[PDB]
């Protein structure tokens, strides 16, 4: 899928039945750099507009790094412009990767931290390898999860992990994120890809129309509480009921 | 209670001291219709005007359903009409036992799943035997969980484990259930009446009056964010303190 | 820290390196009163004007009690007045505490209810001993929990939870607290303190600004839904890479 | 209408047509009490229980005094324990008033200062007669309009005269009354009664059933923005086609 | 401009510069039905797609009618399903018009009731006609404006006029519209049409892109309150700094 | 007042009785510069701890330009991160400004123009010479108020005038803005300062902590509905009681 445009080599995409397998493959960290935030913003624009793709999993190319987050190529020195436009990038890249129109699954094979711990919060659901490794280390240096992180991990982990993990710097296994909700389900060695494509095989069993409304009902109450959402429930209930 | 009304059958009550019994009794599958969606509502509201009444446990008859949803003689055919005032029904029957002024305990005796499940989540409790089972599996028929499932059902258990059994038809059992937050509690096999009338026991050892002032309080989050509530807190706290 | 103005012996600061360790000592039961939530404010905010200190810990005097909640001394009788202006304090000491500009661990030494409990609930983190209890049991006597509790507790815990401390007034060990969310370390007997100064330490090593930044952040979504923070996220990220 | 319960003889009430016309008869400046702000309370609760009132207006007795607002008989001195007491019946009898199930206005027939303007800012609709007088001057003695004014005031007017009139203590007249949006309607001398009974006259031409269920969709922006309610409106839009 | 698609006759489309003039043009009433709704929403669908296009005018064929509101061979009898399909189809065409990505400027002249005067509201600036007369006037017949009235009205002309207008029934002229904020400018009798055209045309000397920016901040407050889009504000000014 | 600091010689304070007179004192234009933008934000810091100052006017020096936005040689070239600190030091410096804690008045003295006039945005009250003439032109240029115009703007004038000013480049002058409700008040050549200095000696007639507590109050909508405050209202009415 994502068959033809210009699209980075550092973003391999393979079709594998109604899901994509999206690969970050850069070297030796998987870190995000511009040219892959912006062919990843891209690459979902094409994949929203593919009626052949109810699914998406997205992991770190190698056995070692899902993704080491924001390359240092990028919050170079210095350039104050370039930090800025830097944070640009990671919001619309991975707030597309939110807003993907099916389901999007972050198959964890190794280290995923700073951006690439919140490219796998952008996701809809983590599954992670029993030695992946997760934080968000960027009070360390003097900076902070600039692609949602403050806002996405105390969303599924609570308050008191989610700044032990930024304020402490202190970071988690798969184990531990099972425990406090930073995944869904933890998976042995070499058995996250797998995991995760065979999960994208049963949403493309569900109506994909269905799964197209009811996505951005579940994420309500990210941007207004819940129960302002209920009578626009019904009402694309009924939306769903026409057309059979 | 309820001692008298034009309550359907298919809806029984019986006062346990401080607290009210109901059992969805609808063979085979204890599933909801109109009826039963007409009477739940005008039986919370009769509920709320007696002072007799501090708690509240719904089961479902028998031992193999809690419920299995909405009946298919509602989102008949078909008629477009029929689907919109039963989405209705819905909504205003379990927002109606959402409101309940008292505390309500679900007490999952066996399968709930679709609006049998946003019933239980429409309760302030729910306790699930070990073999019960519970899922949303609307969009595997290209619909959605239209009495607040979409709403619910993440503010409990989380975006990723929400969408997992929306979006991906995952169904979980009791023990999956309590590690997520879907239950409270897990009891043995016929054990989840029992075990809530116990603990709706022990609401009614609490002033009745402070209930109905601090539940709509911990419910703030729902419609309004929570420190928008911390000055009500105390001016409710003060409402307690007068009246001793 | 906090070396000199009129603070009550009833609250102990010693400086341990960049973290200020407050200690309630009110015998028998590190019980609040008056006295103690107008020096917790005040103390607060000399500790927010101290570019010394980067992280605070809280805890109880002696091995039995963190706090007992709100002294009899105050809601006495009685006094309507006196009862509002109890509420108050009650905000104003544990919002100050809440928003600290470092971090802020509780160390669960023992007993932590009502009051107790929502001054635990008021900082960062927290770290429980093994048999420390902890409960919100204000509906028993009439009244709710004045400083914050209905919002805090649902918050960490999640609403069947929160309701059934509150609301059921069923209290919680430090192994269930650490199964739906209340604590996010359990430790042993005698090791909650010592605990939380060596995590306060972690802390400093981490920039301060990037701290004081950050912490804002996080919590966000107690004010507005996180999704209304992400522009905002960036703009403070900028910030911080201005300055290095 | 209210045709009997313990209704104090400082508020009469007469029925003409499907109208229930409240005069405040408080001499010498038709001021509110405890007594009367109990009684409003009450009586808005039986008007919405009455099938036969579709309307209401409220006006001072005499031709000199609307409401010249708080008695001083209740912030007396002094007791801190009464000035709470009142701030909450103001809150509860205005609110009620503000949610009548029909239309409410306003026929302000000479000075509406401080709480007698809060209770026509209550209303739905004022009309005020050329020599009338508005302020809210509570800030001249230390205090703030309690019943709402710091909320209700810029809500219509806008904050610039908001303010005008708190902060800087200035009154506004009638014709400026109608220039900034507090009132709708100006009328000569011993006319606002009259013209409010008649504008309560065609409120029962339209159907009951559609005024109360519009109303609140109306105020909609007071609790949440506009657009979260549109997905609402159409669903009361089909509640009211059904039921003709 | 929309030179090409399945455009209904009743929506006649002329290019005036780089301006799109949208004429109702179904006799006698200006009237709006299913089919000018859907291709209302395509048309403005295109328009946001043609980059030729800066602002929009619409107004109603003839001197009589701008728009008489909703055809009533839609919310025909009767059909339950028919009323709810076109609550949709009105809020979808004018939420869309509403969204147009430049300036749209309604042109009243003459009549604009009900969905008409909706239609108005959804525009950016009404410019009226002296003789225009607009009111929303459906509880009369047991209904309401589901095309958004119900928030946009008091939105622009505040809750005392706005329930005036819909709650009794009372019409306006343009220059009362024009003192309550209904409408920005009046005109005189077949002049708005001209008016709007040569308002449009300053538009187009404006830089398009910060138009399409623009808009969407102005009406932030549609959504949340104006605060919390201060910081997206200065992000997209910058945005607008890039690209020159 | 601001008798001693760093203040620089473009901003001239003098105090008037318990007022601070702010002149912006940067010939030909009073335009707004980085060192302007930042003396402003220090100079609000130390009036808000200036006890002896109640109320805050600012004016343009010279009779022709109250102040004609931002300098020129800020958003120069060019520099993308000028750009960005430029639009930082807008909001922080008007935001302060609007943060006052007394009232503030601006007494425009002549054309107001871009960052001018979101100064005046940011002050309580507006005080018009007849002569004076308001826009907001940045999107003729290509850019946008980035000091808080796109959301105040609209929140006094409405959404229609607000986009007739910024969308369409339509400048108005003081007797226009006086009927939209940009200004409050008219007056003749010469007459602003004045006038506006006479206003806020109104303001020192009435209780400060008074003022202080209110305004907050008056301006809760900007960040959350206004019926979220009203339990705040009678809070900070009974926190005004005390202290009498």
């Amino acid at each position: 899928k994502a068959s033809s445009f210009d699209d980075t080599h550092k973003l391999t995409v393979e079709k594998h039945g109604h899901t994509a397998l999206i690969t970050i493959n850069h070297p030796p960290a998987n870190t995000w750099d511009r040219d892959s935030l912006i062919g990843l913003r891209q690459l979902i624009e094409h994949l929203n507009r593919d009626d052949d793709i109810y699914a998406l999993v997205v992991t770190g190319q190698g056995p070692k790094f899902f993704s080491a987050g924001a390359d240092l190529n990028m919050f170079a020195d210095g350039d104050k412009a370039r930090a800025r436009e830097m944070a640009r990038r990671f919001g619309e890249a991975f707030e597309a990767l939110r807003d993907f129109r099916g389901v999007s699954i972050a198959a964890i094979n190794g280290y995923a931290m700073g951006g690439g711990l919140e490219c796998a919060l952008a996701c809809d659901i983590r599954i992670a390898e029993r030695q992946a490794q997760m934080a968000l280390p960027e009070a360390a240096v003097g900076l902070l999860p600039c692609a949602g992180g403050t806002q996405a991990l105390p969303w599924l982990v609570g308050e008191g992990w989610a700044k032990r993990m930024i304020l402490c710097n202190e970071r988690v296994d798969a184990e531990t994120a099972l425990r406090i909700g930073l995944v869904e389900q933890v998976v042995d060695s070499g058995e996250a890809r797998g995991a995760a494509l065979l999960l994208a095989a049963k949403v493309a069993r569900q109506s994909p129309v269905a799964i197209r409304t009811i996505k951005p009902l579940i994420q309500g109450a990210r941007e207004r509480a819940p129960n302002t959402w209920l009578p626009e429930e019904r009402e694309r209930f009924v939306d769903l009921f026409d057309a059979q």
